[PDB]
């Protein structure tokens, strides 16, 4: 790497350790824990996670915590396998944590038909010889239902703003620090493209509502920093312009896919197309077999929901 003989400006931390002096990324990159002081005995977690990574997550926990019972909130922007799943692994170890989340999240810990999908999904990420700890059941954690447009005072220091923001999944939310023009976005922006520095997107549901949160969102002031829910931190131009070329990378999918269609091809080619370009990231998170699948599903919301072009 070039960054071996260089101290330049880094767009993005994708490194474990302290981002901020409130805040550290704990675990995997890939798919982050945050953690926030709030005081000299307070802490709060965004975001779930995956379930194989609890060990890895719950080590560097320890490393900046000395008493896990100090851990009082947990943040979840959705309820999707890889943001909810280490919530019966880690809750038990954090007896005075409340997980903070939509109605509409909350509600799908209580459907053994959702709480299974998780778990299946999380099951295939297991690596070589782990095994998970003993869980808590899902319908009994610590949970507090919180609305759009909440104030969560989670301290003197940290009062965050929950903002709805349905299209990638109906349930997903957003968290926004005033103070710091930080943005925990999940993945209302889609996922970063490591490559290329642009937004992939992540319509899972509905395209509409996608575009209105981003319209949305783009009027919030000016970020400096923007935290998806995979990747790391983003800053400089990459959060200011964030929901806005979120917004614009979405159009053009559709365009593409419109085009393509207007030509006669299947929406399976354009699929496969998408799943061979982007697939790679979350190969160590998401079963290829389920990207492709995920690929064919955006295209199908698109499909219905863009607008014609003539
Ligand atoms: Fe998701
Ligand atoms: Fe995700």
């Amino acid at each position: 790497s070039g960054l071996v003989p260089r101290g330049s400006h880094m767009l993005r931390l994708s490194a474990p350790g302290q981002l901020d002096d409130d805040l550290c990324l704990l675990g995997d990159v890939q798919v982050p824990v945050f953690l926030l002081r709030l005081g000299e005995a307070s802490w709060a977690l965004v975001e779930g996670g995956i379930s194989r990574d609890a060990e890895l997550v719950w080590a560097d926990l320890c490393r900046w915590v000395a008493d896990p019972s100090q851990v009082h909130y947990w943040l979840i922007t959705h309820k999707h396998y890889d943001h909810c799943g280490l919530l019966p692994y880690l809750c038990p170890r954090l007896p005075n944590v409340q997980v903070l989340a939509s109605e509409r999240t909350c509600q799908a810990w209580k459907s053994e038909s959702a709480v299974r999908v998780v778990e299946r999904l999380n099951r295939q990420l297991l690596r070589a010889e782990q095994r998970l700890p003993e869980a808590c059941a899902w319908d009994a954690l610590p949970v507090r239902a919180v609305a759009d447009g909440e104030w969560l005072e989670l301290g003197p220091r940290h009062r965050l703003q929950v903002i709805e923001a349905h299209g990638h999944s109906d349930d997903h939310v957003v968290f926004y620090d005033v103070r710091r023009r930080r943005l925990f976005c999940g993945d209302a922006l889609g996922e970063f493209d490591e490559a290329e520095g642009v937004w992939r997107p992540l319509v899972f549901d509905d395209m509409e509502a996608y575009l209105e949160s981003l319209e949305r969102l783009q009027r919030l002031p000016t970020l400096l920093q923007l935290i998806p829910g995979h990747g790391g931190l983003l800053r400089g131009r990459l959060a200011a312009d964030g929901a806005e070329s979120a917004y614009t990378e979405c159009l053009r999918l559709c365009r593409r896919l419109l085009w393509r269609q207007s030509m006669g091809e299947s929406l399976d080619e354009l699929s496969e197309e998408l799943h061979r370009a982007w697939g790679g990231q979350s190969v160590d998170f998401l079963p290829g077999e389920l990207h492709l699948g995920s690929m064919r599903r955006m295209l199908e919301i698109l499909s219905r929901q863009a607008l014609p072009l003539d």
